[PDB]
């Protein structure tokens, strides 16, 4: 009928199975310990194996490497390595499923259920829908009844993920600033009715005194949206929140400081920012997490036109510092000085922002870990753990007054949304955003290096990664519990 | 640190790998007699297969020097030492994959590495402190010319492994593949290398922290204490296998000196020497960020910063005592 | 024991084998063609799948895509279409049992016994001689003892271009102009006792008034080597021979006019016009072909240093005219100018030259199809009917005065090593050389294009391609025939 990944380790006195293959080698009689043998070599990590008509319902049986049944928490690789081993081995063993076409599979629990299935699901995704050239649509179901909320976590979890990345990766003349608020609302509005959406207009913007952000949305003649996301989670409402905020060009084309065309159709995902934070308080509200979440997000496109944003422009954000805008591609930064501002309004326990900020910190970091400076060890600590459950791992760096000095000096204004030379890069930009907030648990992460996947991450197919929002989502269920 | 400095500033047509380490034995010698120095030539370098460093070398025709420093700290003269390990290229044209002519003048203090690392261990001589240092240093030049590295070139290392020459300016990463090879030869506790690797990584911090990675925790700690009384700060980086993997693959050899792709820059050359390195112990500072001063640093007037020493000789006060 | 390429079409009534597999099907009793079936979805061309245990002594047989049986020329890619299913396709097949790391493997003749044979073995190889790290080296023999000495022609022809490609790939400190010199005279006396080969030195080239070659060596410290191939495949040896010529950098850094480091580690293929034409002309003496062919190379490397080949400077080809060398990346040109020349001292009847020429080439056809402008619309079609039976197409270029023209006016001298402007780039290089050469049936073949693979060729693995090797072969068996 439907196709089944089942798992294998490494050596013992014979390589040993996952139980439940260990129980549907009973149930052929042998026969798949038995062509296992005949087939070659033994299976290492995440390397796949298909074994046809082994089972009267089971047709095409993938056997996927586990490793090491023991692998734990690595001190160097920051990560539970035993569910890595699990996402990018059950990952493909269904990729293979779905190559033959087979519409469904019965996937083994290798473990832990939530690896299995944020395997299954994140390796899995595409993005098919402007293709009418679309692979298999293979449904995966657990193997099994034993392990069922910790499957269905994984597919939460990457199921957030995946939401982040279809948010990122549609094509900006769809995904608009007013088509992710009404996405991003309908999904935060079927996850939990303990909630409200605000897909905030120009005339609130510019009403909320927000000039900053408002310098950034007039190059395009498509409209800027702050949107407002809600989610009442404790059960004292008036608990303090815990507020995301996150960066939302729809398109980013650098403006008059214009970007070369070299690959500029990833800037699409500039509201990779807005769409990760989105995905993960849409998975809360999904997860029912007793706390309150307050989701901020810019979204506004940046263009060059005939009243777009100039070089060595002043513009003042709501908070009385003005901006000299030296380079119309540091716009993020713009952005966020203002959501930034509002998020203090709802008085937060953690001010969580995060964008595709800055290149830099892709020559820096660049997709193993996404860098996030915090004035909070606490925060850091937090974030951190969450990065060794979930494998989505995450680096600090350096929120210097080194760097705020370089931005602080400025010929015109206040700030300036670049510094005075090249280097630490992402630091600069980052010590620039510190100038917009006064909350003491405040972290900011940038995103730019894990915009993308190509064969880094296993269990990700090419294109938008959706990084961080399990993290995230974790973090969130650590401090809800 | 001044002498760090100055054995940074001055032009490479002054500084050679000859003179460099004519004035760290005259340094070393003036701290400690308990004290030896090794300005060991291509005889030697070549006799002890050093393919990668020496193909380094050929360009120029300026001589190599591996340097080998001995500080005889402790008591018992058996007692496993601390090698520090830098790279020092005089100077650093790019080679057949050259630099360009913007502020090209720096490259004279690429030899960074070998003055940081050496400087250190002549103030640990100087404070005569109770632990067995050693120093090494890989000295050459880095030019083009009718028998310079090209670009695609399989060299080997000391220890069996090749790599894929695709840029010549990454020469640092080849240089010290061989002097770190030959620091597990020595024995060592940790085994400490600097240098003025990759630009990236003043992409990265830019001159707040010296990049350090590290696979140990311990020896991160221990670093990273000494940068909160010294000031100057040390910033700990990723070597994880991520890395390793980009580099790794390679079409005609082991390892290649550059990654696949532009991204995590100071991260693929360091998960390079990795491959260079099985000792668990080990710590790669990419001094690169933190070469100059103008502004940044109070107390430093703008020009070649010298930073870390004082960091490095905290952590051997400390290790000592 | 061994593993087993096997082939099958696109359906009639049910999708048919290559007989040979119809035949292992009786042999396993109908159990390969019903797992077939248990399996999935049928196998279109070049597809591949596994089935393990049908077979006592072959526990993996891979099945793959052959495509229609009567798929044939195609007026529009100009090539048999079937040999090129089948090349794709075994070398698909071969490529399963190798990563299954089964040492030996039988393949199915899949009616083409050559075809298969050239699809094995270029499917097959590496260049794995300087990683320590290697994957299994498998012995393919074929499957059966009917069609025999098609199948040797097969592993003959692939193999003649998996020499121009090992020729080509090693990095150019071991590969230079003494190595290759002597790599191409052991291959070409093991293939031959009818031979000579002329390691001809500096002091012979100075001799030889061949001052344009001898102005490119200078730069490098690595001597110079004119190579000298003979092979005396008629029985009157008077016969006039065919002269192959071909370009011979072993490391191309542009000298003074210096590249790029971009992807400059390539540039070890710039002798692969040597390479190329080289192992042709061991192929015609290891087939034994009954013609007289020369083969000549320059080899030498192109360094910038204290003595390189400066911008602006006029040197003497062997032939009296002077060249204005504007650009030192233009070598192979200038490299050219003097074996072009002394080909004519032979007094052959086709010159063919081949090289790795210019980028332009690669801007203009890139892999399709290798360049060939030739004064001769005779070698045109000799050529071109190769390429439809080798499956590496060739494409006609325009050998027109208009470009003649852009290089004959010049400030200082006769030639000009590039032209007045930047279009029509292989064609003013080609129209260089024509200045050099008088005979009537002449032919420059551009390389630079189909100097590397990915993806696009499939039976040949990612790197140095030595294309079109094969062509060449096929032109003198056809010629000789
Ligand atoms: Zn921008
Ligand atoms: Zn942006
Ligand atoms: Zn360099
Ligand atoms: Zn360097
Ligand atoms: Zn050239
Ligand atoms: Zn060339």
């Amino acid at each position: 009928t439907k196709g089944l990944v089942l798992g294998i380790y490494s050596k013992e006195d014979e390589p040993q199975f996952t139980s439940a293959g260990e129980n549907f080698n009973k149930l052929v009689s042998g026969k798949l310990r038995e062509i296992l043998n005949i087939s070659g070599p033994p299976l290492k990590a995440g390397k796949t194996r298909t074994f046809y008509g082994l089972h009267e319902d089971f047709p095409s049986v993938v056997v996927v490497g586990l490793g090491k049944k023991t692998a734990g928490i690595d001190e160097q690789e920051n990560w539970h390595e035993g569910k890595e081993n699990i996402r990018a081995a059950v990952a493909a063993g269904c990729r293979q499923i779905q190559d033959l076409e087979i519409p469904s599979v019965e996937v083994d629990p290798c473990g832990d259920a939530q690896a299995a299935a944020e395997g299954a699901v994140l390796g899995l995704y595409e993005y098919d829908d402007l293709k009418q050239k679309r692979k298999v649509v293979v449904s995966a179901k657990l193997h099994g009844s034993e392990d069922q909320e910790a499957w269905q976590r994984g597919v939460l979890f990457a199921s957030g993920q995946n939401l982040a990345r279809r948010l990122m990766e549609t094509p900006a003349n769809e995904m608009t600033p007013t088509k992710f608020a009404e996405i991003v609302e309908e999904n935060l509005k079927s996850a939990s009715i303990k909630t409200d959406v605000f897909i905030r207009p120009k005339s609130w913007i510019e009403e909320q005194e927000m000039g900053s952000f408002l310098s950034v949305a007039k190059g395009s003649e498509e409209p800027p949206v702050f949107l407002e996301i809600h989610y009442k989670g404790s059960p004292n409402a008036s608990e303090p929140p815990l507020v995301f905020v996150g960066k939302g060009i729809t398109f980013d084309s650098g403006g008059i400081s214009i970007k070369a065309a070299a690959n500029m159709d990833l800037m699409r995902a500039d509201m990779g920012g807005a769409a990760t934070i989105c995905s993960a308080i849409v998975s809360a509200a999904k997860l029912d997490l007793p706390i309150n979440i307050v989701g901020l997000a810019p979204l506004c496109e940046n263009m060059p036109s005939g009243k777009a944003n100039k070089p060595g422009d002043v513009v003042r954000a709501r908070n009385g510092k003005t901006i000299q805008v030296d380079n119309t591609d540091a716009e993020g930064r713009l952005i966020l000085a203002d959501a930034l501002c509002y998020a203090h309004t709802f008085n937060p326990k953690v001010i969580i922002n995060a964008a595709t900020l800055t290149g830099a910190m892709d020559i820096a970091l660049g997709s193993g870990a996404t860098g996030v400076f915090t004035n909070s060890s606490w925060l850091w600590n937090k974030l951190f753990e969450a990065s060794i459950e979930t494998g989505d791992r995450v680096w600090r760096m350096p929120l210097f007054e080194h760097y705020t000095r370089q931005v602080i000096d400025c010929q015109l204004a206040d700030v300036n949304n670049i510094g005075k030379y090249r280097s630490a890069g992402a630091c600069t930009a980052a010590a620039f955003l510190k100038e917009f907030v006064t909350h003491p648990k405040w972290a900011h992460l940038d995103i730019a290096g894990v915009m993308t996947n190509k064969d880094e991450v296993p269990y990700l197919r090419k294109g938008m990664a959706g990084r961080p929002t399990r993290t995230l989502i974790e973090f969130l269920f650590r401090f809800s519990q």
